[PDB]
């Protein structure tokens, strides 16, 4: 269970790094 | 599982140092 | 799969270097 | 794969190294 | 392959070893 | 159109990019 | 179009560039 | 036009560079 | 035109050269 | 012009050869 | 009293500065 | 008692180093 | 005590200081 | 204790001087 | 004990100056 | 007037600068 | 005025410059 | 004054020189 | 008084030197 846990929850977080930094970039454009 | 856990994951870690990069130039120009 | 793995996210950081680099210039220009 | 991910990837360095070097020069100017 | 991937590179880091050397030179310039 | 999209709407945000800067400024001042 | 729209914007980038070290400068002083 | 975008843009950003330094200067002061 | 370009941006570079130099005395200090 | 632009630039680069030279000597100290 | 009032306070700032950097990384993960 | 107040606090503080550093990987990779 | 204090503390710091390694690598690669 | 302490440590040093090593080629290339 | 933290560690430093050589090359080249 | 709006404000932000750095010290402590 | 505006400031600033060392080792302790 | 002024501030100066080697160390080991 | 100017901070600058000295000891090793 919790080893996919991982899987699950893990990949979501990277999609909101990418997320994140696209905001970045428009405050600074 | 975990292995390609990393394959996933990773993988989009790169592609947010490349926009983030992206924003730091958009401060400097 | 982690053998290309390598290649897939090995590849977009040195792409980021590069990017790294032009803000760096834009700094000291 | 991984004999043409350093083609790839090596490559990139170079360029890299390339602009390093012109900001390190814009500096000194 | 790589017999010219050293072709590639190796040129590259030469431009850069020039490029560095330009800037040694306005340091004490 | 979205050619000219970007036209107009990035322009703004540089705007605001500057009055951004001027609030920090009235707050360290 | 696009060709001024750099013209525009980078130019505006710029000035908020100086603006940001103004603030810098006066969180030090 | 893009050949004056650099000078207009450019120093700008030397002018910049010259209010960092200051500030830099006050840090360590 | 960009022939002076360079002569207004190189030489505040170079004023800001001796800035920074100015800058790392005092650290020293 | 550019015959004076190596006047202008180039005397600051040797005032400030001078400063670093300072800064050095304030570390062995 | 106040020899110990550091004992108490400052460990638990440390307790905090661990958990601080554990949301750091939750953040960039 | 306060010799052993560098005990508990300090151990606590290298701790964090460590995580902390992990995190910058993260954001690195 | 604080004889250990030194045994534990400086061997985590050495901890990172590994860490610390692996992170630039990356930043580099 | 301490006497180990070195031992401990130190090594952990100079595995973190290998890493550090790696990197720098990593820039050069 | 210590007898072999000197093997142990000192191997170790010469695996890294040929590490650092290695780098060095790549400069010049 | 002015000459000594500076005299006051300036030191003023100076306590500041102070205040500051005490405060990111219990952060880290 | 001015001229002791300086005494004032300028050693305040110093104040400043211990205090963020030592915070500084508290990040790395 | 300004004698003096010298007097107090660089002596505070050297005080963070201190401090500085002293976290520098504590980064190292 | 400038003369033991002098005296108190050249002393301790060379304090400084012996610390500095240690840090680097700690990076090779």
């Amino acid at each position: 269970q919790a080893r996919i846990l991982e899987a699950d929850a893990e990949i979501l977080r990277a999609y909101a790094r990418i997320l994140e930094a696209h905001a970045e970039i428009l405050r600074a454009q």
